[PDB]
């Protein structure tokens, strides 16, 4: 079916007919590189490096020509070249490489003769320094992003409705597949249904907050163990008189979990959704925590998504 | 007209007669570079590099002189120089460059003869290492800033007043021109009018909070689609008995949207304003979202700022 | 005994039977390196470097062979090698090293003859650049983590119950063993007891918030001096009719302190716990702050954990 | 007088008799370097670099000896050294330098003869790479800290009491000496008085929150202009029946301003204090904002701290 958020939590919209997109991306380069695909990113990385090399190699070759350093121009024995041992565009590129990387073997070096050569080298160096810096920074950040981290936190596949403490509650389960901690986490659902007009031309989406509680309905400092989040279905509930039955109803229960990560201080956001068909009536998550002889608690994720009837 | 915040959200104040500004900027160098103009920043970048080069080149030339390494001083065949192949200030600069960048060709190298040369090189290296680090860090950060990001979020051009759910509401529209998400966003307006005294000498600006609501008047986790923010004009409203009519009134409705960015964990703040003349009476934003055959929602920004009369 | 959080605040759970763990770690490499053990991390660091070296050395040796550059292949005096001075896998590795580190002595350099050599070098450079960057970034971050910082903040060893301002209060003490400040700190306890079912197969842990107050029960901006945190044991208390006596009761009072660090803007979280046996009845922390002639306050941590009876 | 926080906002406590301080600092190296003095930090920076150089130079000299590479050991014309052109501890150090920095001139290079030399070089490289990284990271961060930034935000020198809107209010003034913005700022005062016991042995400090309001008593998104913060002295006030008169009373009004910075996403905290003597009765900050012909507001900091009587 059509849905707001993919079951794993990826965006499910496209945008169209943005005027002046290109210029706007050119202004905000940094973000544009951080958000770009990986293929084109690798390509741009390698191209930056080797293409700066190549361009400056052609440039150095031209400087050589204009000064006649080439061999079969028949330079006199008097002739000090603008650069040493450069008489082919190949060696030109090779010197571009040796100097810009700063490998600097020493079989080709600059000579005191040509000043334009000197300034040209300084320019090459400064610019390529800049570009190296920029690209490496974007690459660092694009790895560092915590989206990918989100995958090691998992919602239940199914939401289930039953009597908890005598109150009708819709229940979901969350867990963390790593030892590193999430902190300051908070669960907040939104409820999103369908409003059709005159036409299939437009839709107004009416959001409704749904809050989810654990103990005091506040937040949970640490997501130590698979946490059971439940929401009160009483007349305060925007869900109350939904068609509570099997399958029918035109809605989506978007679920959001936002909280800080321990080792990076980044805010990390997991998302997923529940369809009217995905919700189950009168069911009980098999408790997924058991204790062991060595003395502390075990989270066995074979039962995480298991349910049985009440 | 005079305004608090430029329509795009840039500061519109100047400060004057700050005593001891210069020293204060010299203390806080880091921020001072991060906040400085780009031109002077590039200039300072290149100058740092090449001027360290130049200074140490002069220094090396002097060391050469004091040791008589120059050629037409007629050094005996006995003579080991403080440095090899340095007999001109040109080569001096060239060695400064080759060592400080660590290009190190090898046609000019240090010799074991002069110890002062050695310490001098170590100093050059350590200091220039420091400066390189500092400047590159400031450059990284100054790119990374999220102000520029703010431009890819856009407020409506016009605020419009009408009956929403039967309540008189002032309405604005927001949207995001990129696929990357904003999170934890919150809209808060302030109301700023004009208080004149005895003189044109001074003014007290009285702020008044105005809150803006969407569904529950709480916040919206994600800015997926162009969001309609509305404020209740009832007697709780600081706007209530403003001259609600066309144009007149001496005020500014400053609008602020603050929230975390997904890919960087940075807090991002958009701002703009509304003048008494910019506000429109009895108008309806054409709904800007439509659905498509492939199945999910389209945000067509040609209608974003479009209105028609109710 | 079995406990939730180790007395110092380390996690005390294991997870089991995670399906598809390996692929999931391969997706999220960055975090996986940041969270990995130090031994394997050093190993992987050094291996990256020297093994890239070694692989490309073998590669260069092969290029040499295919071009017959080896000596006892008896290369004619006509013969320009793909690389200079490479006729042994040893020198191959040595050139890999000299170029990839960019040490570039110059006794072995590339020649204009073989283009495949050139592209091969460019590839070596680009890839090894990438890997260097990644590993150094993960290493930086893994140092930077503030967990280790947490150890310089210390809870009391014992929680003690007595009449503070006439109200029965459970009391703990916190302190900071460094001059650097913590800011925005907030103390929040959870109460965790034991719910057994039919079987030793599963357990539901019921959390209950416990709030801890100092002056106004709000938060404390700065943790200047050893702070006494106390909780009101009245009928609002989830502790109220616990077996308040010596030792008995099946619970754990988990204590959490979350707040921003000054010099890094990182959020820092200390944790520890209290067992039913660790709690003491009718006791008074000896006040740990005294003033001195030079004029300001001294925090003497010999008394920090000292108590005497009321 | 004795005070909690220095008028500018520096900590005014010392800690004493911390057991196991040294080991604890050795665990948390990163923070320990970030928090250490600048002198010792520069010293440690330069020492790391040049001392790694020096140690490995001695090491290389020893390898030379053990292989007899020294000249006046009279090496036969047959003799391939472990290293080229190294026959003095001086050149040893020079090669340490040329390789570890990767300056690599080429007058001294390694030869294929000695494998131990090779591994030794690889080790030198890897370790020194590590250390370089660590130190540069700590240096970056230690600059980046926003404490120093705090100095460009200034509280009033004097707190003043008077009738604002008819309510008795204690009033202070804040301002920002830079164009860069602070965001999400919040002012919160604490009130700290003196509780003496039996002895001059100990003191319990009782904190009391004091909230400070501007318009709605909420927070102020941006600190555009010098902001007047006022607190309501009515019977809700912990200040209410203080000795409201000149000078007397044994207290300190600690003032805290916490908020995010624009260009770095760092949280920035300004602090200062007010003594019972520093507070003034019946006084009015001269309004410090005036408008100008060019059209927008001017903050003239000559009047910032000026007052006159009501
Ligand atoms: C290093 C590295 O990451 O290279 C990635 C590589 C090439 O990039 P690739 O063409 O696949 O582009 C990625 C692809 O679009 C993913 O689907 C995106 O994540 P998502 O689905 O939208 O969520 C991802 O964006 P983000 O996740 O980075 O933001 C894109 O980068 O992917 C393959 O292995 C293709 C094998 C065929
Ligand atoms: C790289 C790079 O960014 O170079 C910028 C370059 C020179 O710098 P430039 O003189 O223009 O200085 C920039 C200019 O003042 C902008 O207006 C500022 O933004 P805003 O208006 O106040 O909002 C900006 O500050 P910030 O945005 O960085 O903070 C300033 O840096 O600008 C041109 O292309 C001039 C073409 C003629
Ligand atoms: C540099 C550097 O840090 O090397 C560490 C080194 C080898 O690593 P090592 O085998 O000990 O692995 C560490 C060990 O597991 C610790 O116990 C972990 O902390 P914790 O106990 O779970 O809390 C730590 O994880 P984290 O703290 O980094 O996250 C692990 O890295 O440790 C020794 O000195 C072994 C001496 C025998
Ligand atoms: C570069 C660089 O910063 O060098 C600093 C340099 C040497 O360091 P220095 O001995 O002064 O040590 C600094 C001094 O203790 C300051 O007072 C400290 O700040 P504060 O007072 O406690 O607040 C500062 O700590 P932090 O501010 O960095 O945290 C310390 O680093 O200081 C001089 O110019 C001495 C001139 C005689």
């Amino acid at each position: 079916r059509r849905r707001v958020l993919t079951k794993d939590g990826r965006s499910n919209v496209r945008m169209e007919h943005i005027a002046d997109k290109r210029f706007l991306y050119l202004k905000d380069l940094w973000t544009t590189f951080i958000d770009m695909q990986w293929r084109y990113k690798l390509l741009l990385f390698s191209a930056t490096f080797a293409g700066t090399w190549f361009l400056f190699g052609v440039v150095w070759y031209l400087v050589a020509v204009a000064h006649g350093d080439l061999l079969e121009l028949g330079p006199p024995a008097n002739h000090t070249p603008c650069v040493v041992q450069v008489h082919t565009l190949t060696g030109a590129f090779l010197f571009s490489l040796e100097s810009q990387t700063t490998i600097g073997y020493g079989f080709r070096y600059i000579s005191e003769e040509c000043p334009l050569a000197i300034v040209l080298l300084i320019a090459q160096l400064v610019l390529t320094t800049i570009l190296e810096i920029f690209i490496t920074g974007t690459f660092l950040a694009k790895i560092a992003r915590p989206k990918k981290r989100a995958e090691t936190i998992r919602f239940s596949q199914h939401a289930v409705v039953a009597y908890h403490n005598g109150k009708l509650c819709l229940m979901i389960r969350v867990a963390n597949m790593r030892k590193s901690l999430l902190i300051g986490c908070q669960v907040t659902g939104k409820l999103l249904q369908t409003h059709q007009t005159k036409e299939g031309e437009n839709i107004r989406l009416n959001q409704v907050n749904v809050t989810f509680q654990v103990d005091t309905a506040s937040d949970s400092p640490f997501l130590i163990l698979p946490l059971t989040f439940y929401h009160v279905v009483d007349e305060t509930s925007p869900l109350k008189d939904l068609p509570l039955r099997s399958g029918e109803g035109d809605f989506e229960l978007v679920l959001i979990l936002s909280g800080t990560v321990e080792s990076t201080s980044a805010t990390c956001q997991v998302r997923t959704s529940y369809l009217p068909e995905e919700i189950l009536w009168g069911y009980e998550f098999t408790p997924a925590i058991s204790l062991s002889a060595s003395g502390k608690y075990v989270a066995d994720f074979s039962l995480f998504d298991q349910v049985v009837k009440v």
